[PDB]
C-alpha cells in the first residue's frame, strides 16, 4: 500500500458514489467532479460497464484519485486492481476480503456496521471503513457510541447522507469524510446536466 | 452451491406471507395445517420452539405430503439434520454461521438463512446464498435498511420476519427486494390458544388473496 | 470457569462501567459503591491506570466480583487475566477472543448486536453476552424479537442506558441486568462525590429481587 487508506479520507469532505450506466457518462461526469473541487470518484461495480468506465477513467485522469467501490468479492478486489483502480471500498466485509486487502497494492476500505465487524477489520489490521449504510445502522448515535470505545478507528459513513445531514455527519470527531450519491444524482448523469453537478460539488467542496 | 431440488425462490413465491407456526399442543397440529390451508396457504414453517415442535414437524409432512412443510428456527447444523431427516421441504434461520451454511450447501434441502448486516449478507453470497431472511425486519433497520440493501444487491431475496404485521407488511411486499414476508400474526398464539380456527382462515385469507 | 457468567450479571441490576482516571480514586470509588449495595465492578480498559487500578482493587478485595471491561484483543484479555480479573467484558467479539475466553478460567462476556453474532457465540459455548450499543443497535425490539427465539440467551444491555430507562430493559425476560456509567459518572469520581455515587447505586440496589 503505497496510497494509504487515510488518504482515501483527506482527498474530499465528500466521495461521490459514482454508478454509471453509459460508459459515454465517465469522462464528462469526471471533468464536471474535477471542476467542482472533488478529486476522489468512487466507481461503483453496479453496472455492465462499471469496469470499463474504471479504465478508460484512469487511462484519461491518472492523477485523480479514482478508485471502485461495490467490490464484494477477492476476484472483484483482483480485478479493480488490474483495471488500475486507486482504492478499492466495500459496502461490508468478508474474511476472504479482509485477507486479500493484507497483501494488495492498492488499499481496502471495508465496510462495516456492528462492533463486531469493527473488531474482525480491526484484527486484520484496518482502521479506517465505510460505516453502511449509516442512517439506517444506527446513524449517528452508533457513530458516537462507537466513538467512546475506538477513539483512534476513522469512518466514511454512506448511506442516506444528503445535503440536510451530512454536516452533523462530518462534524463527529471519528469522521474523516462522507460519501453519497446526492452530488452526482442519477436523473442529472442521465440527462448530461454536467454544469449542475459542478454546482452540486462546489457546495460541499470549498 | 445451492443447487438444491426445491429452490428457495420457490419457497419464497408460494405465499406473500410465510406463518411462522408456534405448536405448543401436537393436538394442535392438524387443524392448525387445516386452517392455512383453507385460508390459502400451502407453505408452513414449523419453529423449534417448543418441546413437541419436532413431532408436529414429522406428523405434518407425514399427514400432507403434498404440502411445502418445513422448519424454521433452525440454528446449528444438528438440528439442520434433524428436520432434514423429518423430511422438512426447506429449513429457515433467523442468522446464520459458516458451519450452518457449511451444512446446507451439502444437504439436498434448501436452507433460507437469516441476515441484518451488510457484511453477513456478503458472507452468505460467498456460500451461494442469495435468498435470506432480514431477521428482525423492523428492529434491524426495517424498510430503509432494505431500499439501501437493493440499491446495492439488486438480486438478492428477502423475507423480512421479526416485527411485520398486517398494517405493515404491504410496506414491506412492495419493495423490489423483497419476495414475501414472514410472520406470526396470520397463525396468532391467542387464536391457536383458543382453537379459533376460522379466525386463522380469515388472517391468511386476507393476506392470501 | 471458576467465576460463572450469569453469576457476573446476577451480582447487580445494573453493572457500573467505570472509567478511572487517577489510581487513588481506585479504593474510594470502591467503597460508595460497596455502601450503594453493588459489589461487581467492572473496569474499562479506557485510561492509563486501568491495569493497575484493576490489580488494586482486586488485592485489597479479594472476595468482591472485580473485573475488566472494553476488553477488545486476545492479548488485553491475557493481560486482565493475569492482573486478576474475576471476568472481562467485551464491546464486541470476534473468534480470537472467543477461542481465548474458551481456555480460561475466568468468564468472557463477549458484545453482541445481531442474530448471527449471537449464533457465533452460542456455536462455541456461550449464552451470556453484552448487547452493545443497545439504544442505537435496536434497543428493546431488537432484544425483544431476540428472546422469542434465543429465551435461553441472557443479555447485560449497554450503551445508552440511563435511570430513565433501564427499568424497561430489566423488565425483558432475557435481560439479566443492564450496564452503564451514569451510576458512577465521571464527574463525580474526579470530585470525590461519593455520597451522590452511593445514592444512584442505592436506588439500582432496590431493584434487585433475586
Amino acid at each position: 500500500w503505497k496510497t494509504q487508506p487515510g488518504a482515501v479520507f483527506a482527498a474530499s469532505p465528500v466521495i461521490p458514489v459514482i454508478v454509471i450506466k453509459e460508459l459515454e457518462d465517465a469522462l464528462p461526469l469526471a471533468e464536471a467532479l474535477f471542476a467542482g473541487g472533488i478529486h476522489v470518484l468512487e466507481v461503483t461495480l453496479r453496472t455492465p460497464v462499471a469496469i470499463k468506465a474504471l479504465e478508460l477513467l484512469i487511462n484519461t485522469f491518472p492523477d485523480e484519485l479514482i478508485g471502485a467501490g461495490t467490490v464484494i468479492t477477492p476476484g472483484q478486489f483482483h480485478d479493480v486492481v488490474a483495471a488500475g483502480a486507486r482504492f478499492a471500498i466495500s459496502p461490508g466485509q468478508t474474511r476472504e476480503l479482509l485477507i486479500a486487502g493484507q497483501k494488495s497494492e492498492i488499499p481496502l476500505i471495508p465496510g462495516v456496521a456492528s462492533v463486531s465487524e469493527l473488531m474482525e477489520g480491526l484484527g486484520m489490521g484496518y482502521n479506517h471503513f465505510k460505516f453502511f449504510p449509516a442512517a439506517a445502522a444506527g446513524g449517528i448515535p452508533m457513530l458516537k457510541a462507537i466513538s467512546g470505545v475506538f477513539p483512534q478507528v476513522k469512518f466514511c459513513p454512506t448511506g442516506g447522507i444528503n445535503s440536510k445531514n451530512y454536516e452533523e455527519y462530518l462534524c463527529l470527531p471519528n469522521v474523516a469524510c462522507v460519501g453519497g450519491s446526492w452530488i452526482v444524482p442519477e436523473e442529472a448523469i442521465k440527462n448530461h446536466n454536467w454544469s449542475l453537478i459542478t454546482e452540486l460539488c462546489m457546495a460541499v467542496s470549498s
